[PDB]
């Protein structure tokens, strides 16, 4: 009947209040955020957009990730404002640039080309990738065929199916970043232990953006052969906090007892982004058990 779209907007505003309340536990605000991401619409976009006020770089970058995945052009102005806001952490600005790419609307090409020259290397790289993704979409007439993951990725998977040839492409520092990302998503889609370990070798090369992406796709693939390397990266205090956070999230997704021990080990880490990732990951495991 017609009460459906009243009930949903009530639930949206309620969840929204939970998200923007800085006194709610972080795991509760993540839960609100991902529910809004699923529900979608203008109310949802506004409440997510309102949370960019927050102190947590972890939370703010998830906001931007969610707006990207929502693929709703209504988010574009807010994501531009985040991308341009030089006071935002690199991780946050990177995520807003990627999100502009994910929405796939060419209206944003000119800004993405501009920010391909941003002084913050994560941002520059992210926007280079997003310009190539927009160019790909334009040449192919839309998103690639749906693969095994429902995510909207920063690059379409490479056509090559041989894992060994994909590994070579991934680890080649002379190839363009976009081509390397394509081989990375093809590895993830190939699956199995050989591809998991080939991916995990990428935790020792490229830029910090590249390594973080490796972390994310290892968390999506969820293959346990990668745990030791994900836990070792998490443990490396010299590693970039954005990479260590992504590794922690991956460990969170896999959620095997050994992942859970590594996350507890780092729950008092000095890097706020790393502590909060471990918190949220452990809290989700506790929820599930309950
Ligand atoms: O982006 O971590
Ligand atoms: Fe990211
Ligand atoms: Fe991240």
């Amino acid at each position: 009947g017609p009460l459906g779209s009243m009930v949903t907007e009530q639930e949206v505003d309620a969840i929204g209040q939970t998200l923007v309340d800085p006194k709610q536990p972080l795991q509760a605000r993540f839960r609100a955020l991902f529910t809004l991401r699923g529900l979608g619409g203008p109310g949802a976009i506004a409440w997510i957009s309102q949370a960019f006020d927050d102190d947590s770089a972890l939370l703010k970058h998830e906001l931007a990730y969610c707006l990207g995945q929502m693929q709703d052009a209504r988010a574009i102005p807010m994501l531009v404002d985040v991308l341009q806001d030089t006071r935002q952490e690199p991780m946050v600005r990177h995520e807003a640039g990627e999100a502009l790419g994910a929405i796939g609307d060419p209206e944003v090409l000119e800004i993405l080309k501009q920010y391909s020259s941003d002084p913050v290397i994560e941002v520059a790289e992210t926007c280079q990738l997003a310009v190539r993704r927009l160019e790909w979409l334009q040449q192919h007439g839309g998103e690639p065929a749906a693969g095994p993951y429902l995510s909207v990725d920063p690059a379409p998977p490479a056509e090559e199916r041989d894992v060994g040839r994909l590994r070579e492409a991934l680890l080649d520092e002379s190839r363009p970043l976009f081509e390397r990302y394509r081989a990375m998503f093809a590895l993830r889609n190939a699956g199995g232990e050989e591809a998991a370990l080939a991916l995990a070798e990428g935790l020792h090369c490229g830029s910090a953006l590249f390594r973080h992406e490796v972390g994310y796709v290892l968390g999506q693939l969820q293959h346990e052969a990668a745990v030791p390397q994900l836990a070792a990266a998490l443990a490396r205090c010299t590693e970039n906090p954005m990479v260590r956070h992504e590794c922690a999230e991956a460990l969170g997704a896999i959620a095997r007892p050994a992942c859970l021990a590594a996350l507890q080990a780092h729950a008092d880490d000095p890097e706020r982004v790393v502590r909060e990732s471990c918190e949220v990951a452990l809290d989700m495991y506790e929820h599930e058990t309950g």
